[PDB]
This record gives C-alpha cells, structure tokens and sequence, in this order.
C-alpha cells in the first residue's frame, strides 16, 4: 500500500499521487488524483474501530451524508475499505478537493463586505437544508467551512451532528460541552443539551463576527471562561430572559453577577455594514427562543441580493428519529459501518 509520512494510506489503485494536506480527527487527510474522474480529490483516513465513540461519530457522518445532496455541503464521492469486516481496519472517505477553509483564510485575508455577504448566504443556505432534515450540525466553526478557488462554500464534518430533539433539550448548569468553545451558545453552559436548531444559529453568528474583524468575538480561555466573554459583550440578560431559565442553579448564577452593559456592535465593528450588524445582533441573541431561525436569516435585508427561496432547497427525506447509536457496542457499530459502505464496492 502507499505510505504517507510513515502511515499506511491504502487507497489505490484508483487514487494515486498522494500529497499530505492536514489532520482530521481520527487521522490524516491527503489529496490525490482520481484516475476515473480525472480530477484531484480530498481523502480522509478514519481509524475508529478500537473505540465505540469513534465508531459512533464515523457511522453518524456516513448515514447523514449518504442521504444529503446539497451544493453547500461537502458530499461523499466514494468510500474505500477492505472487502471483509475482518480485514477492515481503516475507512477512507473521498470528497471534493477544495482550495482552503475559512479558518485558514481568516488568518491572513481581510474579507470584503461582498465576500462576507456571499459566504454568510452560503452557510445559511446549507444550514437551511440541514435543519430541514431535522438535523443539527452542532460543530460549525471556520475550519469546517471549505472554499474552492471561486469562493463556493461547503460545510464539512457531520460527525458531531444529532437529530433535533427540542422536547428533551433542558438540563442542568455547567454540565454540557457541545460544539467548539468559541462557537458554543450561552445556554450550553446554562441549561441546554444542544438539541435545538438555535445552537447552530449562534455558531453562525460567531462566524459572522469573526468574518467582520478576523478575530473570534468570544475568545474564552477554557470551558468556564466562555460565558464571561459572551456576557461581557451582550450585557446582563433581561428579567424576561432570566424568567425563561427555570433551572435555579443557572438563573441564580446569572442573578449573582454585577450588572454589565451591552457593548454596541457598531463600536466593536465600526467598518461593518449596518445591515450585517443587525443580522449579527439577531443571531447572537441570548434567549434561544428569540434567536433568529435559519429561514428568517436568509430573508434578512443584508442577504437581499442572494435570497431566492425557490433556489434554497430542503431535504427530501428528513431524519425522523434518533439513530439510537448509544449503547450499541463497537462490534455492532463496525458491522453497521461496513454495511453502510457496501454500496461503494468493489
Ligand atoms: C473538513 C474539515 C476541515 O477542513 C478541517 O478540519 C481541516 O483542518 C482538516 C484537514 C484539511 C482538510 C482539507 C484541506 C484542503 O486543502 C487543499 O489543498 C490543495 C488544494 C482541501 C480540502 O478539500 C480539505 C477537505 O476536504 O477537508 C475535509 C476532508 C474535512
């Protein structure tokens, strides 16, 4: 098999002339030439089978992406694995080769207002389809937003996604860890399992703020610091928003804090389009029930040049219920992964 950096990268003979590209979460990512379609592709190597939680993430991404088809979501072109469960140790997922991601871009490139508008439109157009499938992405951040050379945007990584479950979303104070820290909504730390669509809208708001200045808006230094950053800019929640939080440990924590004023967005972002700051404010609303939803966001004046509901499709086949992947041992999960990837043999 072909090696890359001393690791087996066993993809041939269809995919040749490998090049290292970066690191996934269960392994390496390489570019390669597809000798059938005659284009270069991205290939991520997955090694999940020693661990039940790794298998869960791998199965979840495969089941979702094999159902989804959308311009702003990076699909699965092919899956490579051994012909038998016994011999299958790794799984390689083949996707479109993109040019960069939003994390890498924001390190060095200032975005024009027109680019911010286009990127944000594409994120919301993809999110609309995801949410219409009754799916939460749950880890939206700049590095999961890929761009090609003409700035077409695609959403990466459904390994952390869940079927939405708003009726079972309430929980206790400081017990949940959903999403990546800087993009994690305040109610995660307060009283939410992250099972409602508003979790993703918060992350998008964080992404828009970062697009506006090239700096993460709420840069918490560790899990507990994050709420400090959110409240230091949003200010103290209203009585009405606190009356929304029935959990006493959460509400009393917030009540125990000194009053903090809201920092005006146009003071944080004096260069920004006023329509963008209005939409930003609506995505970064403290109360998740008041936070704007994906279809309202697409309709916001800021996006008026792009908005076209008939060109903003939804999912044919929404996921009706939870996958019920918890409790399944990893042996069962391997067999499910094997089964789900059979359609790409030989
Ligand atoms: C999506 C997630 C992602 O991009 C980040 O988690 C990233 O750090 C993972 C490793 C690199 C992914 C990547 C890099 C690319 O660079 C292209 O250079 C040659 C033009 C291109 C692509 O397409 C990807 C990519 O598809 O990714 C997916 C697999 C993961």
């Amino acid at each position: 098999p072909e090696m890359v950096r001393g690791q087996v990268f066993d993809v041939g003979p269809r995919y040749t002339n490998l090049s290292y590209i970066g690191e996934g979460a269960y392994g390496m990512v390489c570019s390669a030439y597809d000798n059938l379609n005659k284009v270069r592709v991205a290939i991520k190597k997955i090694s999940p089978f020693e661990h039940q939680t790794y298998c869960q993430r791998t199965l979840r991404e495969i089941k979702i992406l094999l159902r989804f088809r959308h311009e702003n979501i990076i699909g699965i072109n092919d899956i490579i694995r051994a012909p038998t469960i016994e011999q299958m140790k790794d799984v390689y997922i083949v996707q479109d080769l993109m040019e960069t991601d939003l994390y890498k871009l924001l390190k060095t490139q200032h975005l024009s207002n027109d680019h911010i508008c286009y990127f944000l439109y594409q994120i919301l157009r993809g999110l609309k389809y995801i949410h219409s499938a009754n799916v939460l992405h749950r880890d939206l951040k700049p590095s999961n937003l890929l761009l090609n050379t003409t700035c077409d945007l695609k959403i990466c990584d459904f390994g952390l996604a869940r079927v939405a479950d708003p009726d079972h979303d309430h929980t206790g104070f400081l017990t949940e860890y959903v999403a990546t820290r800087w993009y994690r909504a305040p109610e995660i730390m307060l009283n939410s399992k992250g099972y409602t669509k508003s979790i993703d809208i918060w992350s998008v708001g964080c992404i828009l703020a970062e697009m506006l200045s090239n700096r993460p808006i709420f840069p918490g230094k560790h899990y507990l610091d994050q709420l400090n950053h959110i409240l230091g800019i949003l200010g103290s929640p209203s009585q009405e928003d606190l009356n929304c939080i029935i959990n006493l440990k959460a509400r009393n924590y917030l009540l125990s804090l000194p009053h903090k004023n809201k920092v005006p967005w146009n003071r944080l972002f004096p260069n920004a389009d006023s329509k963008a700051l209005d939409l930003l404010d609506k995505m970064l609303t403290f109360n998740p029930h008041k936070r704007i939803e994906v279809e309202q966001a697409l309709a916001h004046p800021y996006l008026e040049q792009y908005y076209d509901p008939s060109d903003e499709p939804i999912a044919e086949a929404p996921f009706k219920f939870d996958m019920e992947l918890d409790d399944l041992p990893k042996e069962k999960l391997k067999e499910l992964i094997f089964e789900e990837t059979a359609r790409f043999q030989p």
